[PDB]
C-alpha cells in the first residue's frame, strides 16, 4: 500500500485523480494541495465527496515527500519547478503536457521554448494500450490530452496495420466544458454558455502535436474541436480513405488485433438496436474507451468514432490505469466503474 499525494487538487483533473484513488485499496492519499482552498475540506470543493474524507487541502509548501506526487498544476508551471517537486517522490504522474512530447521543438510551436528540454523524452507516454512495456520500467509518467487520447486509441490500430490511404486524416471532436478546466471565464458563466455550441479550436490545436508523434509512419492528421454544452465527454470522430481491399471485416481484425484483451477498450460492432455507435454519454463516468466506425463502401470513406469521459479515461483514469501498470497491480484496480443507463 503506497502513499500518494496530489499537486493542484482543487482543478478538474486533481479532483478526478482524488476521487479514483480515495477507492484504490493499495493507495493512501495523505497530502492534497490548493494556495486558494487552504484549510478547506476537500468536499468543499469537490461535493460528491462529502463525508468519504477527512483531508483538507495544505498550501503546497507544507507538502512532504510521498512514494508517489501526482502533478495537477497548470500547463508550464510543473516544468518551470521541476526540481522543487521531482524530488518528493521517486514516481511522478504527471497529468499536465509539460513532458508528453519528445521532440523539444515540436513542443516549442504549441507551447513556446521548454524551460528543462534534456528532460523531454524521460517521461513515459501514459497510453496503456500502446506503452504497456514501458510503463512496467517508468517512473515518471506523464498523463496525455484528453483529445489525444481518443484521437490515438481510434486511429493506431488502423495506421499500425496499414488500413489506410496516406491522404490526409481529417479529426472532428465534439468536446464538453470541462474539458476547459474549473477556472471561469465570461465564456463560461453558465446562462452566457448553457445551450451554446462553441467553435473552440478550428486549428492549430496543441493536441496535434501529441497525435502525431504517437501514431506509426508520419501520417498528416488535422484537428478542429467544437465545444457542446455537456459538461463530460468526447466524441472522436475521423475521416479518412481505407487502401483497396479492405473490408468491414478486416477493419475489425486490425482492431481485435491490436487491442485483443484490453481491459478498457470497447469495440462497438452493433448491427441493430437503439445504441449502435460509441457515445460519450454512456462511458461517463467511467475509464472505457468505446470504438467503432462506418466503411462507405463505393467511396472506400472510413469514418472512425471513439468516446471517452475526457475527465477519466481521457485524463486520471488512464493515468491510474497506468500506475497501476507500473506497479504491477490490476489494471481495473480502482477504475471498474461501468457507468449509467440511462
Amino acid at each position: 500500500k503506497k502513499t500518494l499525494s496530489i499537486v493542484g487538487a482543487s482543478g478538474y483533473a486533481g479532483g478526478e485523480f482524488l476521487r479514483l484513488a480515495l477507492s484504490h485499496p493499495y493507495l493512501e492519499v495523505k497530502q492534497v494541495t490548493s494556495r486558494r482552498f487552504a484549510g478547506e475540506p476537500v468536499h468543499f470543493v469537490h461535493p460528491n465527496l462529502r463525508g468519504r474524507t477527512n483531508l483538507k487541502f495544505v498550501p503546497p509548501e507544507k507538502l512532504e515527500p510521498a512514494d508517489i506526487l501526482v502533478l495537477a498544476l497548470p500547463h508550464g508551471v510543473f516544468a518551470r519547478e521541476f526540481d522543487r517537486y521531482s524530488a518528493l517522490a521517486p514516481v511522478l504522474v504527471d497529468l499536465s503536457a509539460d513532458f508528453r512530447l519528445k521532440d523539444p521543438e515540436l513542443y516549442r510551436r504549441y507551447y513556446g521554448e521548454h524551460p528543462r528540454p534534456d528532460l523531454l523524452g524521460r517521461f513515459v507516454y501514459a497510453v496503456p494500450e500502446l506503452y504497456r512495456e514501458a510503463l512496467k520500467g517508468a517512473d515518471w509518467i506523464a498523463g496525455a490530452g484528453c483529445n489525444a487520447t481518443a484521437t490515438l486509441l481510434g486511429l493506431y490500430p488502423l495506421l499500425k496495420a496499414g488500413v489506410l490511404k496516406p491522404t490526409p486524416i481529417f479529426v472532428t471532436l465534439l468536446i464538453s466544458t470541462s474539458a476547459g478546466g474549473a477556472e471561469a471565464s465570461p465564456a463560461s458563466h453558465h446562462p452566457e454558455r448553457a445551450g451554446s455550441i462553441r467553435v473552440y479550436k478550428p486549428t492549430g490545436h496543441r493536441h496535434t502535436a501529441e497525435v502525431v508523434e504517437n501514431l506509426p509512419g508520419r501520417p498528416e492528421v488535422h484537428l478542429t474541436a467544437i465545444a457542446t454544452d455537456r459538461v463530460r465527454g468526447i466524441l472522436m470522430t475521423a475521416q479518412c480513405f481505407v487502401q483497396d481491399g479492405w473490408s468491414e471485416r478486416d477493419v475489425w481484425q486490425a482492431y481485435r488485433e491490436a487491442y485483443a484483451g484490453e481491459p478498457f477498450i470497447r469495440l462497438v460492432k452493433q448491427k441493430k438496436g437503439v445504441h449502435r455507435y460509441p457515445d460519450p454519454r454512456f462511458v461517463q463516468g467511467t475509464n472505457y474507451a468505446d470504438i467503432g466506425f462506418e466503411l462507405e463502401e463505393d467511396t472506400g470513406r472510413l469514418v472512425v468514432m471513439t468516446a471517452i469521459d475526457n475527465l477519466v479515461k481521457g485524463t486520471a483514469g488512464h493515468a491510474l490505469q497506468a500506475l497501476n501498470v507500473r506497479m504491477g497491480w490490476p489494471e481495473t484496480l480502482g477504475l471498474d466503474f461501468p457507468g449509467l443507463h440511462p
